[PDB]
């Protein structure tokens, strides 16, 4: 059928001629024991840029290797768009969260022939998980691929906030020194209290990583961890997120976006956070109330917020977070480092393979199949 | 005795009335057993700006109860310096490496009653230690004080380079998205080889901190860590740094500045390093040929460099490290975060007590005493 794939604009220097490196580490196995994607053939050197229009997830050889139709495009907005154009007769839709072709109920209505909305990466929140059920449609996402990538992003975005990196940097770039104005905001993270919403692949990664920084490790999930996990890391479990946000000076959000978590960090929850506390949100923007976050920083109740997730995506030029005080922001770039691109593209292939050769699709990669939250969907999403 | 303490400009918008936090952790022990400072008292709230002029490290009430004179300036360049002015009769001098009072042989010649050249923080390399040995002077830093501050500042820098943070936070501020532009240089550190040049308090810190990133861990040093530490961290020692930099995707430099480390990283050394390697230097700038860094950087042989330390500090505005491609530089700062100031301005104090009281100064604190390298200094530093 028509496979349709929404990928991001190429670099403004055009698709990369050469890269900064000759290769990247080979990664085969994850922490919880899960294996890295296992496609039979890949048609790209890992470490290459697969996630833009030109990269095309190195898929064009395999898909027009059964002479299927394979369209690629960054144009994805409103009903005149290239995406909206090819949408109705498409059977497999592929997009990445970094550049998400959203699939609400009406965009689901128009897609007459859609059988598999396939998230290249993690978090299928851009997809109306209910509607999907109504139309029998199947939804799968490359679970694990880029969780370690994100974890590195978060930790980094923590130290950048607590130590006030970006600003001090902003000085030295423009000729200055200004030490004194640098370290008025600069605290060690050491012996602070730090809190992960969720302790899934990311939240557990982040914890394992902050532990050697001699901080006191707290966390909310809906089920506890093992004892030997909780002891080896030396955690402090919290039933309420309320509970946790009172004691923690740093909170990392690391939970999926579904209606439980919608606006969890609204002005409501911001109350109980300690003055000068910090939020790293690498999970999904809509877990925070945008206009709440802003104020609590402007107000000064929050020392800082940083994150790579926004809403919508792209976020509008005028999105307050961008310019907001002490923002440690980036575009949505953690899941799609070259290192992680390697894995979610593989998986993207793997998942197409089993679908095209009739064979099954890993439990782990499946969010929705056959009208119910199955596999990862059942444990993580609502 | 006259005391002569050199501090740095207060914030352009005045010494601050309030700070966005109301307390900081209570660090009392260190990861080697060593105790934190043990002063008798303080004249500051742990977590106020102390290394600023107006901070006076909470001393101006101690020294004058004891009835000694206390000078404080951020003017130390030229002959004009208020510093060189009070230098001669200065019985005790204190500076912080962030705004260091450089004590060349000229200055140590023209200092006539100095008995104690004291480093606020760590890093007594703004001082000729030979001049200090001959002039019979005693020298000390606050060993431990801010080792952990730095160890974090590095790691953040490692991640920041390897993932292309600033470039991409630039794109955030300038209302773009341009993902391909962010990630075309962005990598995960997971899997890479990382090496620290020294494996001191700091270098060791970094090793422990980096370990759970599943990187491979290399290090050079003149002596080795123990069998226990080399096991639990999966450390690879090298006997030539040349052999370390060859395999390492990332090098952090955590060595003192002294003759063996001066321009360790020349163009010769830098050459050996992998294509697209990264350096982090949260130690002392002059361990790398400033000029050769920039060559390597521009030529895409080194994918980046990051560090707070420079030479000189403070530094020219057209220092090419400020503008070179893909830098992750801060002004000298890692060690004078507020959390660490509260420790070096307590060591600062504790030692002044051990001088006027006439008790042994803590051997860990001591660089030069008795006309020779001793303490930290005997194990860490060296002289021609
Ligand atoms: N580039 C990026 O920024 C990027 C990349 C990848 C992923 N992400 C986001 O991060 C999310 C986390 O993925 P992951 O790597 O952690 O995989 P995961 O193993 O599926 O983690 C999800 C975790 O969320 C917990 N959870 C679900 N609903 C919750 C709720 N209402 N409150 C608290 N915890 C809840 C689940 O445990 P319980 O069921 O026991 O609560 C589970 O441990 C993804 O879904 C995605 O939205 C962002
Ligand atoms: N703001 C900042 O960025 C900041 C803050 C504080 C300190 N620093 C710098 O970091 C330095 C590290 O000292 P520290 O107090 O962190 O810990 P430390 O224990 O004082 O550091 C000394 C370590 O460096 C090693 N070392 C000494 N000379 C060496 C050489 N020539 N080649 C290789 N290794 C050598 C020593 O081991 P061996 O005996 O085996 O050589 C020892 O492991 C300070 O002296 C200072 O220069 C920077």
């Amino acid at each position: 059928a028509k496979i349709l794939c929404v990928l991001y604009p190429d670099p403004v220097n055009g698709y990369p001629k050469t890269y900064a490196r000759d290769e990247i580490p080979n990664i085969t196995v994850y922490d919880n024991g899960q294996t890295a994607p296992t496609p039979k053939a890949i048609d790209f050197k890992p470490g290459e840029l697969l996630g833009s229009v030109s990269g095309e997830l190195g898929l064009r050889k395999y898909l027009e290797g059964l002479g299927h139709e394979f369209i690629v495009t960054s144009d994805k907005e409103g009903p005149d768009s290239e995406f909206e154009k090819h949408l109705p007769d498409a059977e497999i839709i592929i997009s990445q969260p970094f550049w998400p072709a959203y699939l609400g109920p009406e965009r689901l209505a128009k897609a007459k022939k859609l059988k598999l909305a396939l998230t290249a990466g993690i978090g299928s929140d851009h997809v109306d998980l209910e509607s999907a059920i109504k139309h029998g449609v199947t939804v799968a996402e490359v679970t694990g691929s880029n969780s370690i990538s994100v974890s590195e992003h978060a930790v980094m975005m923590i130290l950048s906030l607590v130590r006030n990196y970006i600003p001090a940097h902003e000085w030295a770039e423009k000729g200055g020194w200004n030490i004194a104005d640098c370290v008025e905001r600069s605290y060690d993270v050491e012996g602070m209290h730090v809190g992960t919403v969720a302790a899934g692949r990311i939240g557990l990664a982040i914890l394992k990583r902050m532990k050697p920084f001699d901080v006191h490790l707290h966390y909310y999930a809906r089920h506890r961890l093992s004892k030997e996990e909780e002891e080896e890391l030396g955690l402090t479990f919290h039933e309420n997120v309320e509970d946790m946000v009172k004691v923690c000076d740093v909170v990392t959000i690391n939970a999926p976006l579904h209606p439980e978590t919608h606006h969890m960090f609204d002005e409501a929850m911001i109350k109980k956070m300690k003055r000068g506390a910090y939020i790293v949100n690498t999970a999904r923007a809509e877990i925070c109330d945008r206009d709440a976050i802003v104020r609590a920083v402007e107000s000064g109740h929050l020392a800082g917020y940083a994150g790579d997730v926004w809403n919508p995506q792209p976020a509008p030029a005028d999105h307050p977070w961008r310019t907001m005080p002490w923002n440690g922001m980036t575009p949505h770039m953690s899941g799609t480092s070259l290192s992680g691109q390697a894995r979610y593209t593989a998986g993207t292939r793997e998942i197409l393979e089993c679908w095209f050769e009739g064979r099954p699709i890993r439990e782990d990669y499946v969010i929705v199949d056959g009208g119910k939250l199955a596999g990862t969907g059942a444990l993580s999403y609502t």
